[PDB]
């Protein structure tokens, strides 16, 4: 039985960019590197980097909605979103801030957990939406 | 502060499509779905799946090497494995892991092993080039 998300992995196309890029945001945290990848956590997430010479740097209106948000608390969510700013990372679309990557992939900063989205949907149902218990 | 990973959103093309996939996987489960998406769940793992008209079955060789693994016991690797090999998932690359693809091509895995058993196979033996930042005394 799956047990839930074993690791993440991205392609790269400079290792070395990708390493200054995600060091950069507080939280996480570099374990190994090595000449095609290296390994980073996020809390309980387990974030690898692969090195692919078949990664291109794509603009976000050519890539579709497939994006990889993280947690920041509500009390530091400002805090993390002007760092990020000052740090000049390209936005991609309008509690979330969303955010790319050296390469283009699509990153996201949220407040909230499943639980308190499916509430905030039972006051307020999208469009044919049906609950399951 | 990142706490962790909060949420990860899938592309999809046919969302009634999409949703017969993953809830075939056992432990997958699903909490509301509506017109142009759903929210389910792995453990800890908040899955989203989104419509989109912008987003086509890609082939395996045509796209790069992202991909999302999935935890899985020991002891019960070979039964997922089996459910899905009898399943026609179609596998994207050779072998305690299994590649597997969605109906859009999304790259899965799933895995048994954590990073703190990777990082000590690792420094058992390492990858060409390998650094480690956490103080260890393996010789
Ligand atoms: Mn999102
Ligand atoms: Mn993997
Ligand atoms: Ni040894
Ligand atoms: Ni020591």
């Amino acid at each position: 039985m799956l047990q839930g998300l074993n690791h993440l992995t991205l392609a790269v196309s400079d290792l070395a960019s990708s390493l200054a890029f995600y060091q950069q945001l507080p939280g996480m945290r570099l374990h190994a590197s090595w000449d095609s990848g290296a390994y980073l956590s996020c809390g309980a997430l387990w974030l690898c980097l692969s090195l692919d010479e078949q990664r291109r740097k794509t603009p976000p209106q050519e890539s579709d909605y497939t994006h990889y948000a993280f947690s920041v608390a509500e009390e530091e969510f400002a805090g993390v979103v002007a760092l990020l700013a000052q740090a000049g990372a390209e936005v991609w679309k309008d509690a979330s801030y969303y955010f790319l990557d050296p390469d283009g992939h699509k990153l996201e900063l949220h407040v909230g957990n499943l639980a308190q989205r499916l509430a905030a949907c039972r006051e307020r149902p999208y469009k044919g939406m049906v609950f399951f218990d």
